[PDB]
């Protein structure tokens, strides 16, 4: 197992536009398009994300060309961020893992808001890590995918994914 495979279970693949658990417009392994509503603001934002006319569809390789640039993006943010960068560092191989799957999904200041959870990943206390990441909304909102993420971070093996 690695990221990519983590994350393509995760988020799935869909070659049409769709909308995300927030009802957000999405396309691919989860690559978010845009938070608006219009259609055509839509319409535009995969256009040019893809560099060619699409009519809301798009291909698997482009599917896979968006994911790869978002994983890679992913993992620059959390190198780019004081808050994260440090976290990462202290981590090993799965567990960085964990950490990548969250920015992907909420983003770098989203994760870096997990100030608490952090701290005590960073001091490799992985209990009370799982208990304070548990504490919030986005375990409330995605709870199967916050117990396989969490038991990631609390065990150190893939064993949620298998």
């Amino acid at each position: 197992m690695n990221i990519f495979e983590m994350l393509r279970i995760d988020e799935g693949l869909r070659l049409k536009i769709y909308k995300d658990t927030e009802g957000y417009y999405t396309i691919g392994i989860g690559h978010l398009l845009t938070k608006s509503p219009s259609l055509n603001a839509v319409k535009s934002e995969l256009d040019k994300a893809i560099g060619r006319n699409t009519n809301g569809v798009i291909t698997k390789d482009e599917a896979e060309k968006l994911f790869n640039q978002d994983v890679d993006a992913a993992v620059r943010g959390i190198l780019r961020n004081a808050k994260l960068k440090p976290v990462y560092d202290s981590l090993d191989a799965v567990r960085r893992a964990a950490l990548i799957n969250m920015v992907f999904q909420m983003g770098e200041t989203g994760v870096a808001g997990f100030t608490n959870s952090l701290r005590m990943l960073q001091q490799k206390r992985w209990d009370e890590a799982a208990v304070n990441l548990a504490k919030s909304r986005w375990y409330n909102q995605t709870p199967n995918r916050a117990k396989r993420v969490i038991t990631t971070f609390r065990t150190g093996t893939w064993d949620a994914y298998k």
